[PDB]
């Protein structure tokens, strides 16, 4: 069987990135799937750490949140920058990636209707951190850190992919992440899963607003 | 080294990375920003995410205090014996991540209005940290493993602060009960603990603790 195993609702949310990063990188894993119902049930949440899934296994190994799923993998599977110093830029760009992704889910699923102009009309505010670290690193023509992909630019595409259904055309206004897009989303393993029934056909959220 | 660390003057989210520095013998300058000074505009223009804490580590300049805690994990040595604790490390700092931004959202958005429900819900917050002591050579040591790491400290602020804000709320708990007075009595943290540059900042920007 694969070494790891993915638990989680039948949603993209927080496992979208992880995914991205196992498909890309050729690894293979087992998806369990919960329902809202088995949820409900209430056995599976009273097991897990924080009540909350995802919940990651590797080997006997169990995880539980998303950002330390991400962490495992890029440590594991070299993808957390050359030396200290680009693993630190890491970790920024990370942290910046979930300050953002927090805030989309504040809208998503507790304001959306009431909260969506104003999210949108300060969302270039909150891509352009991206787009300068883009320009401070080669000339925004490789990785989001350094000369090799690191776990942050799988989290930060999949923050940019939601981004433009939410706000479709907010990355005209930044050239270097557009093209970044473009380029990551390009990596045959990649390009492939995100084409894949296994990608399209979930839900980006849980409640049907995206 | 040396290190800076930018910040606003309070305890706030560069409480813990203090402790750690402390506790772990490093010297540190503290560049206080008022909040006339943030008002200006410039600092917070140049800031990556127009936020503090921001720090420095020579000629390395970070924001996040996530980030800033790894970075002297791994540089430091505090992020576990190996991989597996690593990720072990990871999810609980984590954890104490996400019990923070909702005491954030309590203190700074809804404190009045919202502190009964959140104080009734804290036990079950509260619980998995204790649950992972019990797995871990019974209590005795630390979150993770045998050696202190950064999500240590950054756990040990998060039960200082609850206890302010719930007195009381660590009683059910004998394990971390146990193990905020065994880190907090290691002699340098003590000693910071006890200082005036820790005791007479307050906990958050707006009165409320
Ligand atoms: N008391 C709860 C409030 C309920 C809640 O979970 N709200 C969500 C949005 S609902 As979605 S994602 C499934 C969720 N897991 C996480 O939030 C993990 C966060 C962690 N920091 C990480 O990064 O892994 C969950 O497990 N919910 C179940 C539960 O708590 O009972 C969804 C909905 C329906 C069907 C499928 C998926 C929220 O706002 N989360 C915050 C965030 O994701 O940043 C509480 O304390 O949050
Ligand atoms: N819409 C704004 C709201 C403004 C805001 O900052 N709210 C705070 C509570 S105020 As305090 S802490 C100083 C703060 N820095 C961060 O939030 C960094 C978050 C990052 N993930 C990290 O971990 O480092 C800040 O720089 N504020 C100034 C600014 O943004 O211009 C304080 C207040 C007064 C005096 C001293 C200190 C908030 O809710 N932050 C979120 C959090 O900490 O989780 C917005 O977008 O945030
Ligand atoms: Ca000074
Ligand atoms: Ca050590």
């Amino acid at each position: 069987m694969p070494p790891y195993t993915v638990v989680y609702f039948p949603v993209r949310g927080r496992c979208a990135a992880l995914r991205m990063l196992l498909a890309d990188q050729g690894q293979s894993w087992k998806e369990e799937v919960v329902t809202v119902e088995t949820w409900q049930e209430g056995s599976l949440k009273a097991s897990c750490l924080y009540g909350q899934l995802p919940k990651f296994q590797d080997g006997d190994l169990t995880l539980y949140q998303s950002n330390t799923i991400l962490r495992h993998l890029g440590r594991t599977l070299g993808l957390y920058g050359k030396d200290q110093q680009e693993a630190a830029l890491v970790d920024m760009v990370n942290d910046g990636v979930e300050d953002l992704r927090c805030k989309y889910i504040s809208l998503i699923y507790t304001n959306y209707e009431a909260g969506k102009d104003d999210y949108v009309k300060a969302l270039p505010g909150q891509l352009k951190p991206f787009e300068t670290l883009l320009s401070q690193n080669q000339g925004g023509k490789t990785f989001i850190v350094g000369d090799q992909i690191s776990f942050a630019d799988y989290n930060l595409l999949d923050l940019l992919l939601i981004h433009e259904v939410l706000a479709p055309g907010c990355l005209d206004a930044f050239p270097l992440l557009s093209a970044y897009v473009g380029r990551l989303s390009a990596r045959p393993k990649l390009k492939a899963f995100l084409a894949s029934p296994e990608y399209v056909n979930l839900p980006i959220n849980g409640n049907g607003k995206q």
